[PDB]
């Protein structure tokens, strides 16, 4: 309906500012619309911004956090001291400058950059993008971000408080399809969590279910578990969630369908994106977000492993027919 200055057509004039943010992010933050470390850092940031939201604290007479309020940027001094917020400052500062330059709220910007960054990763769904979150925030309370050494009970309890069911926890973890670690084991920097850290696919769910056989680094880092092949890192929380009776069937159901995984992730991310906000008070600028290039690769069990190497953990459902590959085991290069 509306036409922005750049002859960009859109639903609402509140979207027009986001085209400039798109161009800037794609050129600079994303270094030419790539799916590399900046997107992965932004996914940590979107989660860690949003999850600073705790109805249980509010019920206990305390500030529980404002959710997707950009507090991780506005109050980065406080929040980047939290255990789970390491390795983010450089990204946060990039975001800070974009937000100030274009005059958009920090919480909107994080959500936007997430949608934009996902759009650079093959196979991603089109994440919703809503604009209008206040730029005002208070610091997140501490201790609201699930950590990789937490038990499943702890993770589900925390995520549940924030508002997510166990299924949605699993669904949100599709982001570990585009993932590495840098801070858990310094010896294998950017060791990916799945064999395709630049493709938004089901490989993460498949590979976390493989028998842990491999120590990818010379020693173990924090919350590290054996992985199924060289170069791949496995964090304890993912290992446990793949196998826990409360999450294992959803986890297994992710494995064979990129398209169901993407829908579920999109939905969960939409929910996370408005923790602390009324989505009905925001403006839908989802049309600013382009579609990602499609991923034509099929789910696979890598490296000559078979379903026998999958620790099938959903006791009521057969493991999906997933193609195998030739051996030998791969060695994952560091995520770019
Ligand atoms: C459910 C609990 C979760 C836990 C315990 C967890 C834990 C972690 C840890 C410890 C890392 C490694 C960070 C580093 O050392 O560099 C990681 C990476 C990552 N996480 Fe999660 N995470 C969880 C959920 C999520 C969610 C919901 C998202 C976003 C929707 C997310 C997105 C990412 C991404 C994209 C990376 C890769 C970062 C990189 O490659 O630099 N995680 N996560
Ligand atoms: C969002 O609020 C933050 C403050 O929490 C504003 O950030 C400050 O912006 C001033 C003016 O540009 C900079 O000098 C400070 O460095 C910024 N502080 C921090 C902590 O980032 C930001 O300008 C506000 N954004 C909008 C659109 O109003
Ligand atoms: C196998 O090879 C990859 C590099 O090609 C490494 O990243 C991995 O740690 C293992 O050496
Ligand atoms: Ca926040
Ligand atoms: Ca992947």
């Amino acid at each position: 309906s509306v036409t922005c200055p750049g002859g960009q057509s859109t639903s609402n004039s509140q979207c027009c500012v986001w085209f400039d943010v798109l161009d800037d992010l794609q050129t600079n933050f994303y270094q030419g619309s790539k799916c590399e470390s900046p997107v992965r850092k932004i996914l940590r940031i979107v989660f860690h911004d949003a999850i600073g939201f705790s109805p249980a604290l509010t019920a206990a007479g305390q500030f529980g956090g404002g959710g997707a309020d950009g507090s991780i940027i506005a109050h980065s001094n406080i929040e980047l001291a939290f255990p789970a917020n390491g390795g983010l400052t450089d990204t946060i500062e990039a975001l800070r400058a974009v937000g100030i330059n274009h005059g958009v709220s920090f919480g909107d910007l994080i959500q936007f950059a997430t949608a934009v960054g996902m759009s650079n990763c093959p196979g991603s769904p089109r994440l919703e993008f809503l604009t209008g979150r206040s730029n005002s925030s208070q610091p997140s309370p501490p201790s609201l971000i699930p950590g990789p050494g937490n038990t499943v009970t702890a993770i589900l309890d925390r995520m549940g408080d924030a508002g997510f069911s166990p299924d949605e926890v699993v669904d949100l973890l599709a982001a570990h399809s585009l993932a590495s670690q840098e801070g858990l084991n310094s010896a294998i920097f950017r060791s990916p969590l799945d064999s395709t850290p630049q493709v938004f696919d089901t490989q993460f769910y498949i590979e976390t279910l493989l028998k842990g056989t491999t120590q990818p680094g010379p020693s173990l880092g924090f919350a590290e578990e054996l992985s199924p092949f060289p170069g791949e890192f496995r964090m304890r929380s993912d290992a446990l969630l793949a196998r826990d009776s409360r999450t294992a069937c959803r986890w297994q159901s992710m494995t064979s369908s990129n398209e169901v995984m993407g829908q579920r992730y999109r939905a969960a991310m939409a929910k996370m994106s408005v923790l602390g906000f009324d989505r009905n008070a925001l403006t839908d600028c989802s049309d600013v977000i382009p579609s990602a290039v499609s991923n034509n690769a099929a789910p696979v069990i890598p490296g000559g492993l078979t379903v026998d190497d999958i620790e099938v953990s959903c006791p009521s459902e057969p493991f999906p027919e997933i193609a195998t590959a030739s051996g030998p085991l791969p060695s994952l290069a560091p995520a770019p």
